[PDB]
């Protein structure tokens, strides 16, 4: 028996969350003084967002905090009543829209316009103005770049100008799923601008927490911020329902604003401010090239007035070399302690090589399909963030180093241009433009020459799923006893809510027939999503805060301790599966979904993907990283094609993925919706084979998102084409209405008979099922030696 301390939990969502808030200005207006007055503006006040909408948006709750609730428990302030009542009356009249079906709630509210004599009485007794910008986000569509989304509204940008006249104190906070324009704010020039992302159920306790002074901000960017849209180097290439080419490449975010366009950044990726002042000194450098590591060190010390966190940042600038590269990659970062008005703390990091070696898509090194480090000078930087990041050392290597040989996998089928960054004489870099190579892989003969061997089958034998997790027979000699229907069985998932899983979930797997629970596979039950348990029963579960809010706190072992009670959670609910990370790159701002991803960086990106699965890992409860890969853009997400060069795949779009398996112990993907170089993602064999398992050693399974699409390349795309699945080692056809009755008509057993499925494949993908699922708690419960949880202190 173990607790679940609900109060416990509160505690630690509520310091993810003062961790994440991330200040962008401020003139000493916050943190808020004892005992002030504060008038609350933005009719979004009285329905804080707590979370996106969609699939990782759906956490029911039995109350949300939101900003003013925040500040009047606090006690650090007090709220000004007449206020609240003119939004409370308005809104009696204007209710908040909570749409007509899904996807259709809109991503913001109607503001309520404001007069002159509202906001003068309202200055006449208070002392400061707080003005909060709502905006959500969601599957299915993507921002567009005008009023009401990623620019405020005629109604907003009113509000702002008249509390900027008549309040000499004026905060602008954004509680916004993703970043929103920043000009016009910019030009209103507020006193102090904070985003505070969507926080969860409890986002208004760790809000009020900064806000007040009682923590110090210390979140810190995960994108960079740039003037236009048209400045970020994808929007040429985005937006496109059918097909969008990546001719940006590597070139993602600050890899190209730092390289090309430093002019255009308005805040750099890293950057974050706070109510005090720190020092960053340069340290001790050395490098083990034997080891294919560097060790650097700094100090970082607090020199302003109050106690708070910093971020040390540490980059790498490789040599040009042949295939051009990035001013700075992010290779390690470390958020201090609490750190005392002088004093500091050091910090040291060991970087391994492969953090910033190059994927050699070309020839061009001598070193085709392998991760290298040219010949040249490696200086590595250190600071606040990639723009103030200054020398720490340097190392120069006279040879080119291979870290790893790889293989020409899901290179894409048609030429595109790509950028190519160019030296120039005065040291400058500039773009442009060279063609991709078109893959020549033959596909048809990398399946037949690493086909599995075929396990013959023997109906009589007797052995459970229990004498493979005891050691007493090998997982093969088990499999034997496996049916062709029961291999056509175990390849489906069954729902949404299934009998067999804890109601209102979105998926039973495994034990998925009579037959296949005789053999003691458990039926494992999987559910959204990254902030929290999606019970569509109604039932409650702790709503936690977004994804791009958990990055931007730089802190991996706060986002562990809580999915640590996540993972208690899951227990209690008997959800062994969480539909989670999301973790797509960052590609364009306009992206809907960005809210529940982390970051344009593919380090942090795996980093904090780690994090989350590291905490549900605690007690024995499991994540599925997803969607794995490319899919950074809402708009024709079930048709359209990215096509991507394999350096860009190798180094931006898979290297979070890799990072959820070596360093996060990922167990369970999901692929995509869409199309990556020319194929659905859930057939695609160099994606879920060769990459996943044969270069990445990834031991688990993989699925597909729900009712996904599957084809054969150049065929056309099913929701029941389970046998091209199954060619891949997509394990898992999420979800069908009845596995064991084959509800969806699928043609595993038909490809079977014809010989374009070999059996080998099925057994593969059940063997994958079964030893996953007899590592899960839902094993546990058949063997009685699972966790019992209890919750106290509601």
């Amino acid at each position: 028996k173990v607790i679940l301390d609900w109060n416990e939990y509160i505690e630690a969502a509520r310091s993810v969350v003062s961790e994440g808030c991330v200040l962008l200005e401020n003139n000493g207006t916050l943190p808020l003084e004892k005992g002030a007055v504060v008038s609350i503006f933005g009719r979004i006040q009285t329905h804080y967002y707590k979370s996106g909408t969609g699939s990782g948006g759906m956490v029911n709750v039995t109350h949300v905090v939101g900003v003013p609730e925040g500040l009047k428990l606090s006690e650090h302030v007090t709220v000004n009543e007449e206020l609240e009542n003119i939004y409370k009356e308005w809104e009696e009249e204007n209710p908040f829209d909570e749409g007509l079906g899904w996807g259709t709630e809109p991503w913001s509210q109607p503001e309520m316009e404001l007069t002159d004599e509202i906001v003068s009485n309202a200055s006449a007794k208070s002392d400061v103005a707080i003005v909060i910008i709502g905006r959500t986000a969601g599957e299915d569509k993507d921002f567009s770049d005008v009023a009401g989304a990623y620019k405020l509204s005629e109604t907003e940008e009113d509000m702002l100008r008249r509390v900027r006249k008549h309040f000499d104190k004026m905060v602008v906070l954004l509680n916004v799923g993703s970043l929103m324009d920043l000009n016009v704010i910019s030009e209103i020039n507020p006193d102090a601008l904070m985003v505070i992302w969507q926080g969860g159920m409890i986002g208004g306790l760790g809000t009020a927490d900064v806000l007040t002074g009682k923590v110090n901000p210390s979140g810190k960017l995960t994108d960079t911020i740039a003037y236009e849209i048209n400045d970020y180097p994808s929007t040429e290439n985005f937006g496109d329902p059918v097909r969008d080419y990546y001719a940006e490449d590597i070139y993602v975010g600050y890899r190209y604003f730092e390289t090309f366009e430093k002019s255009k950044v308005r805040y750099p990726f890293g950057y974050g401010i706070s109510y005090t002042e720190f020092e960053h000194t340069v340290g001790e450098f050395t490098a083990d090239i034997n080891s294919r590591t560097f060790t650097a060190s700094c100090t970082v010390k607090n020199t302003g007035s109050v106690a708070g966190k910093d971020v040390a940042q540490f980059y790498v600038s490789a040599p040009q070399g042949k295939l051009g590269k990035p001013e700075k990659v992010l290779v390690a970062f470390k958020k201090t302690g609490i750190l005392n008005p002088g004093k500091e703390e050091k910090i040291t990091v060991t970087v391994p090589f492969d953090r910033f070696a190059s994927f050699d898509d070309t020839g061009v090194t001598g070193a085709e399909s392998c991760f290298v480090l040219e010949a040249g000078e490696y200086t590595v930087y250190e600071g606040k963030n990639v723009r103030e990041s200054y020398k720490e050392g340097s190392f120069t290597l006279e040879e080119n180093i291979v870290t790893e040989k790889l293989s020409k996998a899901l290179a894409p089928m048609e030429s595109f241009k790509r950028m190519k960054a160019s030296e120039n004489s005065d040291g400058t870099l500039s773009v442009k433009y060279e063609d991709v190579p078109v893959s020549d892989v033959d596909e048809k003969k990398r399946r037949l020459d690493n086909m599995p061997v075929e396990i013959p089958q023997d109906f009589t034998a007797r052995y459970s799923l229990k004498d493979v997790l005891s050691g007493s027979v090998d997982m093969e000699k088990f499999i034997a006893r496996l049916s062709d229907d029961d291999l056509a069985c175990i390849v489906r998932g069954e729902g949404m809510g299934s009998s067999l899983v804890t109601a209102g979930t979105a998926a039973a797997f495994g034990g998925v027939s009579e037959y296949l629970r005789k053999m003691d596979i458990p039926a494992v039950c999987c559910d959204d999503g990254p902030s929290g348990m999606r019970l569509d029963s109604g039932a409650t579960a702790f709503s936690m805060p977004n994804g791009t809010m958990l990055a931007s706190t730089f802190n991996p072992d706060v986002i562990e301790r809580m999915y640590g009670f996540t993972s208690l959670e899951m227990i209690y609910n008997k959800v062994e599966c969480l539909l989670g990370p999301g973790m797509n790159i960052h590609r364009n701002p306009l992206n809907g979904r960005n809210f529940e991803y982390f970051s344009e960086d593919p380090y942090l990106n795996g980093t904090i993907a780690s994090a989350m699965l590291k905490g549900l890992h605690k007690y024995g409860s499991d994540g599925v990283a997803k969607h794995f890969c490319c899919n950074n853009q809402e708009l024709g997400r079930q048709a359209c094609d990215s096509v991507v060069s394999q350096r860009a795949l190798r180094e931006i779009y898979l290297k979070g993925f890799e990072i959820a398996v070596k360093e996060g112990g990922c167990k369970a993907f999901m692929t995509t919706y869409a199309q990556v170089n020319g194929m659905w993602t859930a057939g695609n064999y160099d994606l879920n084979t060769r990459i996943l398992r044969d270069e990445w050693g990834f031991k688990g399974i993989v699925m597909t998102d729900w009712w996904a699409q599957v084809n054969d390349r150049g065929g056309e795309p099913t929701k029941n084409n389970t046998a091209a699945m199954v060619r891949a080692q997509n394990d898992l056809y999420m979800v069908t209405a009845n596995a064991a009755m084959n509800s969806a008509n699928d043609n595993t057993l038909s490809q079977l008979s014809e010989g374009k499925l070999n059996r080998a494949e099925l057994q593969r993908c059940a063997m994958n099922i079964c030893e996953y699922a007899m590592n899960t708690m839902a094993m546990k419960r058949l063997c009685r030696n699972d966790i019992k949880v209890e919750i106290a202190g509601r």
